[PDB]
């Protein structure tokens, strides 16, 4: 599964690199993949402080505190496209709110659940959106979408 290995690599890099604030090539996605972490960072950081009252609101109610909250923060994810609409905002607002997760992780010494986090993330967009991520030729279509001249 080339497509779920590939956004793993890019989903993990950039939720540990949020939860650590430390930022080398990426041995999949090469160049291009550089682009897509580049990217990612900059409209991530944006949703992130756009969303930061909701983001927090939801980490209120959820109380993640181990791997177990961690792995069951699935049964959530997977309503950031419950409406029916997919687009790559959509996308950008899950691995944001990820990333918000990693951070919080971070702080309460659960830095080991990141990289479980960062699979439950690449393991809902992947599985559940794979034939809208195919269309629009994967991490090709969002580097294309949040490009600026
Ligand atoms: C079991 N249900 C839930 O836990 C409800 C969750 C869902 C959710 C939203 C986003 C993510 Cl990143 C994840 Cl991980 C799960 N939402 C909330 O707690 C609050 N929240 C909402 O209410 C949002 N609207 C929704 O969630 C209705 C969704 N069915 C479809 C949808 C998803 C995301 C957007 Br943006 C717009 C529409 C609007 C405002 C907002 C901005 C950013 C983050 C959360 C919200
Ligand atoms: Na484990």
């Amino acid at each position: 599964d080339d497509l779920y290995r590939q956004s793993l690599e890019i989903i993990s890099r950039y939720l540990r690199e949020q939860a650590t604030g430390s930022k080398k090539p990426l041995g999949e996605a090469g160049a291009a993949g550089r682009r897509a972490l580049e990217t990612l960072r900059r409209v991530g950081d944006g949703v992130q402080r756009n969303h930061e009252t909701a983001f927090q609101g939801m980490l209120r109610k959820l109380d993640i505190k181990n791997e177990d909250d961690v792995k069951s923060l699935s049964r959530v994810m997977i309503h950031v496209f419950s409406d029916g609409v997919t687009n790559w905002g959509r996308i950008v607002t899950l691995i944001s709110f990820g990333a918000f997760v990693a951070k919080h992780l971070k702080t309460i010494n659960q830095e080991s659940c990141i990289e479980p986090l960062a699979e439950s993330i690449t393991d809902v967009l992947v599985r559940t959106k794979r034939d809208w991520l195919v269309k629009q030729r994967g991490w090709d279509g969002f580097v294309e979408f949040f490009h600026v001249e």
